[PDB]
Formats: C-alpha cells, sequence, structure tokens
C-alpha cells in the first residue's frame, strides 16, 4: 500500500491480541503505545519531541502485527496523545518514503 | 527517488535563499524551522506535540525548493530542536509513505 498524506496516515494495528490504531510516522525513532498492558519486563525511559520530555516503560522484542504483516520490536508505553509507530517498526515492515 | 527509515529521513531545503537541514515527517501537520528569518508578515500560534505546546509565527505563501521541486508554502517559525516538513510540504512535492 501507498500512503497519501492528505490525511494523516493512521492504520489499525494489533499489538500481540490488543488492538489498535497507530500513526506511521517517518520523523519519530521510536514507538509509544498508550494504554495496553504488556507485562513486566520493563524499564523506564525518557523520551521527547516539540513540548519537552515524557517518562516512558521499555518493553522488547514485543510481538505486532500491522498492514497484515508480521513484527517483533521495541514498544515504549505512555501519556501520549496518538500511538506513534515510528521508524524502528516502519524497517521492519520495509516501508519507505517515494517523491 | 526513493528513501529508507534506517535513518533520520533528513533534507537539505532552501526557503528563500536560506539553507538548511530538514526532517520529513508523516507525523506533523505543519512544518517548523528555527534560524530563518522570514519578515514581519505573520500571525502567531500556538502547535502542540509531545511534552506540550510552544508558540510559533505563521507565515503563508513562502517559497521552497527542496529535491529539485519548488513550492509555495506556510511554514511556521519557533523553538522546534530539528527544522519539520510535515505533511503540507510532503503533498505539495508529491511525496507518499509505500510499502
Ligand atoms: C523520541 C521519539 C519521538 C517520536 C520524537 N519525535 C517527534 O516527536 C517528532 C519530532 C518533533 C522529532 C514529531 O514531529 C512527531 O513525529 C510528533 C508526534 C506527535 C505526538 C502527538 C500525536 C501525534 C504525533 N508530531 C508532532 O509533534 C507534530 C508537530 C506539529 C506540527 N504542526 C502542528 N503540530 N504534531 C502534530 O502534527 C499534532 O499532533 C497531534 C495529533 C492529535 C492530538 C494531539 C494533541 C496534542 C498535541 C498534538 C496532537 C523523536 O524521535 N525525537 C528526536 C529528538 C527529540 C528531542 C531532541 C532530539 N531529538
Amino acid at each position: 500500500p501507498q500512503f497519501s498524506l492528505w490525511k494523516r496516515p493512521v492504520v489499525t494495528a494489533y499489538i500481540e491480541g490488543q488492538p489498535v490504531e497507530v500513526l506511521l510516522d517517518t520523523g519519530a525513532d521510536d514507538s509509544i503505545v498508550a494504554g495496553i498492558e504488556l507485562g513486566n519486563n520493563y524499564s523506564p525511559k525518557i523520551v521527547g519531541g516539540i513540548g519537552g520530555f515524557i517518562n516512558t516503560l521499555e518493553y522488547k522484542n514485543v510481538e505486532i502485527e500491522v498492514l497484515n504483516k508480521k513484527v517483533r520490536a521495541t514498544i515504549m508505553t505512555g501519556d501520549t496523545p496518538i500511538n506513534i509507530f515510528g521508524r524502528n517498526i516502519l524497517t521492519a515492515l520495509g516501508m519507505s518514503l517515494n517523491l
């Protein structure tokens, strides 16, 4: 699939059985999903963007299915207005930006 | 041509003469830059993201040349740590995210 940028490129993902809507963001190093339950093997981290810095919960190799394709990749939880899917998953899926 | 997400998709643009390193971001509704003196032709505004809000000077019809294409578009000025090229500029050059 092609992606028009006329609308926000929001697609729906299943984060390990848990369905969730995420934004394909090529200006994110990482992926931040709010309120999903991923467990116990976490490490707190802080992320940054334009208003400042947020505190997160880093989980590794979680399983993810999006655009009907599979992946295991780092997942950071936090207080984000939207679930962002950054470059770490975009590469995993083989996504690109074309002019 | 084409771009991978291995590395930040950062490009060299020229906003009315002045060259700058910009991030191609499908996750921004708007474009924001710093260290560029546009003029006393603006409207002020509050754009938000991770970490909260920031204030900007909004400037309509600015001319840009990036990746061999010339376009005219709104550009916001403010305290962004990295210059940003949002969806307003992506659709002006005919870029898309594909899989
Ligand atoms: C750390 C991971 C994280 C994803 C991070 N990057 C960013 O946040 C990107 C850059 C500033 C670097 C940023 O453009 C990004 O993609 C974010 C992510 C955003 C989170 C909120 C939900 C929607 C998406 N986009 C943005 O910040 C753009 C900026 C903008 C332009 N016009 C108006 N606003 N925001 C938007 O388009 C408006 O989004 C919103 C959508 C829905 C609700 C919202 C509620 C409140 C605020 C925003 C909402 C990064 O890698 N940063 C590297 C870095 C940071 C600091 C210092 C050095 N390096």
